[PDB]
């Protein structure tokens, strides 16, 4: 059971050792390679990567075949780095983002005014096919002695990986894990043609594909109907037979490490002292819907019975060279910049820093919490706040957001594009007593809890087995 | 077979005798009512319509229970008029249009920054709540009477009707026609939870739901099941079996009216001649994607080939007070005033006027014709265009179009998002040779001509005939 896991990035620490000087390299627990690494199968493990700092491509040229990493139980695992075309590489990540990939899995377009698709999209569609060749090339490479090499494959950058892992290597176990939502047929398909195939010819001759969420599976399932009309689905068993390729899709929810007390950013506590705490919590990805979370903090004020709350903000900065992010943030500076004109001034606050600290600090803090995302292939942050928090806040939650499929029933649910209801389920929570909520904290707790990142893991490797022992027999 | 048709707006022609003087009504041929006045099964038909004229309020209030109106063979309909409160009535229209409903079936939306919904969606519920009274109550009305009153319920604007109707009448035949799309189911979710429920409600006691195609028959079914847990869906047999009531879904498609030489619009034979002409044609709407189309024409003579070659812009103005409209009209300008500027001077022209006789003038002149819709119902110009055309024009037509289903294997389709693709069939269409062009014409019109006005009906009767046994039975 020898493994191979495939990420984006491999989360690697670089740094001196505090009495040595010498350059130290490790990897950050949980992980999931460090993870997969202490499961029962597991005899070893080998992960594969893009470099994207030079420490990367320092560390890289210097083990091309990979370098051995320790972790637990003096366990170890072989860290391999692609270095690819700096130029091909820089190309397929803007591939990625809400320029062109990012819109069409998260629903960005318009349709009427977005997208359209001129020559950009064909040379990166094609630099995408070359770095897809640079992974499987090098995770064959690293598994070549390998007898029976299982195979993990994530991120949403790696979907071309396995069809050209199942080319060389046609009894392998091959599972495919997509974080992020799959499109309504009608929205994958605005994709060009030569993208909405390929994507799916790529991704089909895995073991299993798998999905954070039931309907990001069912999605998936109506564009191979859509778009392929050699294959074969059954909506039940979740499968699909292509080209003599039998795949199972699986949902395997996730929800947080649990090896995973903070301050608060500057000033907040003083600010918040005294007040309900409204938090709003995201990256800033448009999204993450924090403006129109802002709005209906403001259609809520109005209703009476919002004096002396306030509502933060939480935001990680990532990727604001695109410009919907941008927009995004932006978009909610006028939105924060008028609800205090309207409802008094320093009732809101935002905080754009990057500690993952900060925000469990304000996880504790908050009376209430929002994750009324647009889409989320999951949300982790909406299992992870209420497990934290001891004031009893409650959760809005979108419906949209796969961890609803998990939490919906527990959490206050909305519509993520109705400021009506999303502001009659603010004040809702707010009016709500301590005991009531007290209770369905308890309850969102046991909900949340069991989804724990070591399950998620078993569940890849316990499903992608049966998966495997299927493909086998059929 | 008592026939009762409710449509939204009922085509009459007011104006004087040119001799008496006297205010004449009329009727306008094909019509629908005019139609199905004609047809096998057909004893009475009664037709009811909102009023949108003070000629429509005039006429109304003299004759409220209906005029009775004759057309062919001397027969006659009895044609009744609804004055709603014209506050309710004004305020459904912009609830129709791109502001609210016509954006959610038509995929206007791009959920990050659209739509957000607020205290008008509710007011605009409620009214469209209370105008769906008046339409079912009228109807209603007229059929007291009959003893087995078969119910026509056509336009968006009466989906809540056949609930209304069934509460009063319960055994008798209901088909509702939408002549527009029905969104994927996560689109299709976007709406306020009152909504894009109480829609479904509203729709489902009908005997069938026609629809233009299969797409849209699919799309509906999969948000019922989305978003009504009671109900059961066939996707095979196309039913939904929901508190009682079964719903058959058919696709209806259709083409084009043959009881429908022009000139054409001020100055163009002269601009046009000694050029091929590329021709797009359209209402002012978002979704017929002339933008693109000018883009798409600019890329291609890029290509080269396209010297001495003319686009004409046909628009017919429609709706201008909607932001949405407004935009498009504007955003195209921007794009064919770029391309003039870009390529030469005059090469592209734009017309909006709203003659129907200079519309086929242009489909006659044309050499090329694009129908590159970003979403159609259908689109029925695509038929037309095909059928009065003799310079063997080629079609590129949208594969989001419903008409597509029926023409897409006889047209060239295209991704209506991408533009080196709609680029790359304008050049090929006019690459193409005459023969290879006389045949392909001759080919395109055989499986556009079946489709009459006539036989859609015939659809809608047999096929709400057979469906009708079927509950009757169930
Ligand atoms: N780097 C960083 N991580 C954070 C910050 N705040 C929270 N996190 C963690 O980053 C993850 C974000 O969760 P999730 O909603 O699933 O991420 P998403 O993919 O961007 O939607 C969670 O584990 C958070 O606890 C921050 O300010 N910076
Ligand atoms: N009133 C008006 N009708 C037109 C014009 N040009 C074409 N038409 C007719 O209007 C109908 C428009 O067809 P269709 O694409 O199915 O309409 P849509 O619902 O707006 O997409 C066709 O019968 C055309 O022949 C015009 O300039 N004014």
């Amino acid at each position: 059971s020898e493994i191979f896991l495939a990420s984006k990035r491999a989360a690697i620490t670089y740094d001196t050792d505090p009495a040595t000087g010498e350059p130290r390299a490790w990897l950050a627990p949980g992980g999931t390679g460090n993870v997969v690494a202490e499961q029962a199968g597991v005899l070893n493990i080998s992960w594969i990567a893009s470099a994207d700092s030079e420490d990367d491509r320092r560390a890289s040229a210097l083990n091309p075949d990979g370098v051995t990493m320790e972790l637990h139980s003096g366990r170890e695992i072989l860290v391999r780095l692609i270095r690819h075309d700096p130029a091909v590489f820089r190309n397929v990540q803007n591939f990625m983002t809400a320029n062109l990939m990012w819109a069409a899995n998260n629903y960005g377009w318009d349709r009427w005014t977005q997208p359209s698709f001129g020559s950009d999209a064909r040379e990166g569609w094609a630099d995408f096919g070359r770095f897809t060749r640079d992974f499987a090339d090098a995770i064959l490479k690293s598994s070549a002695q390998s007898a029976d090499p299982v195979y993990l494959v994530h991120d949403y950058q790696l979907v071309g990986v396995p069809a050209l892992l199942r080319e060389q290597r046609p009894d392998a176990p091959i599972l495919l894990f997509v974080h992020i939502p799959w499109p309504s047929a009608d929205y994958w398909r605005i994709l060009p043609k030569e993208i909405r195939t390929g994507i799916l010819h790529g991704m089909l001759p895995a073991t299993t594909i798998g999905f954070f969420a039931d309907r990001w599976c069912r999605n998936f399932l109506e564009s191979v109907a859509d778009l392929l009309p050699d294959a074969r689905i059954d909506r039940e068993a979740m499968t699909v037979e292509w080209r003599g390729h039998r795949t199972r899709l699986r949902t395997m929810p996730l929800g947080y490490s649990p090896l995973t007390n903070p301050q608060l950013p500057e000033g907040i506590e003083e600010w918040a002292d005294g007040h309900r705490l409204v938090v709003h919590s995201g990256r800033t990805d448009p999204i993450k819907n924090a403006e129109r979370a802002v709005r209906a903090f403001v259609l809520a004020a109005r209703g009476g019975g919002l004096e002396k709350t306030r509502m933060l903000v939480r935001m990680n900065p990532n990727r604001l060279y695109v410009p919907a992010n941008a927009d995004y943030v932006h978009r909610v500076e006028t939105a924060v910049a008028e609800a205090n004109a309207e409802l008094g001034s320093d009732t809101v606050r935002i905080d754009n820093d990057n500690d993952v600290n900060h925000t469990i600090a304000c996880f504790r803090r908050a009376d209430l919490l929002i994750f009324n995302s647009t889409v989320d292939g999951q949300n982790l942050s909406t299992f992870e706040a209420p497990l934290v928090n001891e004031r009893d806040a409650d959760v809005i939650l979108s419906e949209t957001c796969g961890a609803a499929e998990v939490l919906g029933e527990y959490c206050r649910s909305v519509n993520p594009f109705d400021l009506v209801e999303q502001a009659e389920a603010i004040s809702a929570a707010l009016a709500a007593g301590p005991r009531q909520r007290a209770e369905a904290a308890a309850r969102r707790r046991d909900a949340a809890r069991p989804w724990t990142l070591e399950a998620w893991v078993q569940a890849q490797l316990d499903g992608l087995a049966a998966d495997h022992a299927a493909r086998t027999a059929t």
